[PDB]
């Protein structure tokens, strides 16, 4: 069977890209994304079924998948962690002034715009609901999103038992995530460096256009 081995539970920009490639890479994927949301066909209603607080079957959008990262699922990690008792969670962090840099230069703008596309409605209300319930609304405040990102890093921190949780800064490589889960580091391999900005307008032209 495929079994949620893994809960990411860090904010985007955290860089959660590069490490859904490392954990495929290990063997622990399929592994959830924001950007997985877009190529997965009934994903974003369900996602925005779970925001409202509709009874969900989370196995409807992780049957398939061994581990999470990134919103959608990070702000859902508590939950998760005890549908998933057997899975570890993992808190991806960083600095936080540059996290909120690169959080205002490449999301805010998308969770902020308006769109005449009916194709992005789903998504915009996704985001939007993420502003309103994690951020309470304002992504413009920069003490303020700081501040959000500080304390879900700590309330992870705090609820999730210590020997389940590993916190881990991508800038420290494969070796501390490889040690973690017991695998083996791969040999002369860089630990992945995926920005994660250019994939999603990607996959957002193809979704306008309809492809795929
Ligand atoms: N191995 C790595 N070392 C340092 N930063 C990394 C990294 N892999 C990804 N990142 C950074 O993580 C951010 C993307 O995270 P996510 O996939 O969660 O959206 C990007 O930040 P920048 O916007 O500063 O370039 C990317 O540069």
């Amino acid at each position: 069977a495929t079994s949620m081995k893994i809960i990411g539970a860090g904010f985007g920009r955290t860089g959660t890209l590069s490490v859904k490639a490392a954990l495929e890479t290990l063997g622990l994927g399929p592994c959830y994304h924001m950007l997985t949301t877009f190529e997965e066909p009934g994903h974003l209603r369900l996602w925005n079924a779970v925001s409202r607080g509709e009874r969900v079957d989370w196995a409807e959008i992780f049957a398939r998948y061994r581990s999470t990262v990134d919103w959608p699922a990070c702000d859902h990690w508590e939950t998760l962690a005890k549908e998933y008792p057997e899975a570890k969670v993992l808190l991806t962090v960083r600095d936080s002034e540059r996290w909120y840099d690169s959080f205002r230069q490449t999301l805010a703008p998308l969770w902020s715009a308006e769109s005449a596309d009916p194709e992005l409605a789903e998504y915009l209300d996704l985001v939007r609901h993420i502003t309103a319930h994690t951020f309470g609304g304002r992504l413009d405040d920069r003490a303020h999103a700081i501040a959000v990102f500080e304390e879900h890093n700590r309330r992870v921190r705090a609820s999730i038992p210590s020997e389940r949780l590993l916190v881990f800064d991508v800038r420290e490589g494969w070796e501390p995530l490889c040690a973690f889960f017991g695998r083996p580091v791969p040999p002369d391999t860089p630990f992945p460096h995926l920005n994660d900005r250019a994939a999603f307008q990607e996959l957002l032209s193809r979704r306008l256009a309809h492809r795929g």
